[PDB]
């Protein structure tokens, strides 16, 4: 029996299995062939995930069925109850997912000076431009206008090393199970659709590079090339663009070329077969040889496999689960002053809190129950 194997590219090479070879024997053949570690591999199949233990029989492998192998490590060691409220993508040193540290500045002047009129307490106001108000403390700036930005909170940081802020991404305190896996994990990305779907970060990884592989990227005019809630939903677009970068910068590369190479392939051109190569080739109209040398292998446009002679080879080319759709729904009092112990209403989703008391007058964090600092300012602002 042959399959064909999805890595890293639009074609699926081919690769000659037995009923009772496992998915792990599957990896080891694909790790040796790209000198990739096999423990680090992920088979997927029509959007599911096969296991290790699983033979080609257990899978339901037919003759010419195309499977997906992705490079991605699956980690078990996660935080639950985390305090963070926010998360960015490091571009350096971390290149990954990371939470974020929340900061405020003058809009005007660029300087640490500007006094808010009142604290944050959505995404909106820290991330529509001049939303927030507030008054400048340095000496003659007109800024009244309060400018926001993100940074990485798992290292230091200089005041102007910032990273771009990922809203749809948050802490799992609510402990919803993810819509393909049904895995309770932190952090999960939110979908933008009416049902709020939750999806974890590996499964979004791994659903975002059989995408690439498959090439079912959707266009939108108004924004470019991105993908729906993994459900089908409607008007769930990803329009935060950025959010693609946490696929890390080998996947992210494939995202942005994206665009260049379905031009080519309108035109009436053919892409590079090769793992990593996928190149915007423009041969002639009726020529079978073709090479990737704009500035290197030669191979078959019918088959996509190495250029041979002669007739082409013979073996040559979802639906969600309905309660764990309805499972990964994100959305579908008064706490004493830790100085007076007077109880306090909560105003809005902001956690910076002061006691109504003139004699104690407290500026504290609501979950953490501690006088207000940088620190409870940066990872926890609002809640979320
Ligand atoms: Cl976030
Ligand atoms: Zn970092
Ligand atoms: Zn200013
Ligand atoms: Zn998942
Ligand atoms: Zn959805
Ligand atoms: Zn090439
Ligand atoms: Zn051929
Ligand atoms: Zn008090
Ligand atoms: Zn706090």
């Amino acid at each position: 029996m042959i399959v064909f194997v999805r890595f890293n590219s639009s074609h699926g090479f081919p690769v000659e299995v037995d009923s009772d070879t496992s998915i792990f024997q599957l990896k080891e053949v694909v790790a040796k062939r790209q000198g990739v570690p096999a423990d680090q591999l992920r088979v997927i199949f029509a959007g599911k995930e096969l296991r290790n233990d699983w033979t080609v029989q257990n899978c339901d492998l037919d003759q010419q069925d195309i499977v997906h192998i992705v490079q991605r490590p699956w980690r078990k060691g996660q935080e639950m109850n985390a305090t963070n409220s926010f998360y960015v993508y490091c571009k350096g040193p971390c290149q990954r997912v990371q939470p974020g540290k929340l900061r405020v500045q003058c809009s005007t002047c660029r300087q640490a000076t500007l006094t808010l009129t009142q604290g944050p307490s959505c995404w909106d106001d820290v991330l529509i431009p001049n939303r927030m108000s507030g008054e400048c403390q340095s000496p003659h700036c007109p800024g009244t206008s309060a400018e926001f930005f993100f940074k990485c909170g798992a290292h230091p940081t200089s005041d102007k090393e910032t990273s771009v802020a990922l809203h749809l991404i948050a802490t799992n305190s609510r402990n919803i199970t993810c819509i393909t896996c049904t895995d309770v994990r932190s952090p999960v990305l939110v979908f933008q659709c009416n049902s709020r779907h939750v999806i974890c970060l590996d499964c979004f990884h791994l659903y975002c590079v059989t995408r690439l592989n498959d090439r079912q990227f959707v266009h939108d005019p108004q924004l470019g090339y991105s993908l729906p809630c993994v459900a089908g939903c409607p008007n769930s677009l990803i329009k935060e663009l950025h959010h693609f970068r946490i696929l890390g910068e080998e996947q992210y590369n494939r995202y942005q070329q994206y665009g260049a190479e379905e031009c080519v392939l309108q035109m009436g051109g053919v892409l590079c077969p090769r793992p990593g190569c996928g190149a915007g080739l423009l041969p002639e109209p009726d020529q079978r040889k073709v090479t990737c040398e704009g500035n290197g292998f030669a191979f078959c446009r019918e088959c996509k496999e190495a250029y041979h002679e002669g007739e082409c080879s013979a073996v040559f080319e979802y639906r969600v689960d309905e309660r764990a759709a309805e499972q990964a729904r994100w959305e579908a009092t008064t706490k004493p002053c830790p100085r007076c112990h007077v109880p306090v209403e909560k105003n809005g989703g902001c956690m910076h809190m002061k006691c109504p008391q003139p004699q104690c007058r407290l500026e504290w964090c609501w979950n953490c129950g501690c006088e207000w600092n940088r620190v409870c300012m940066g990872d926890h602002w609002f809640d979320v």
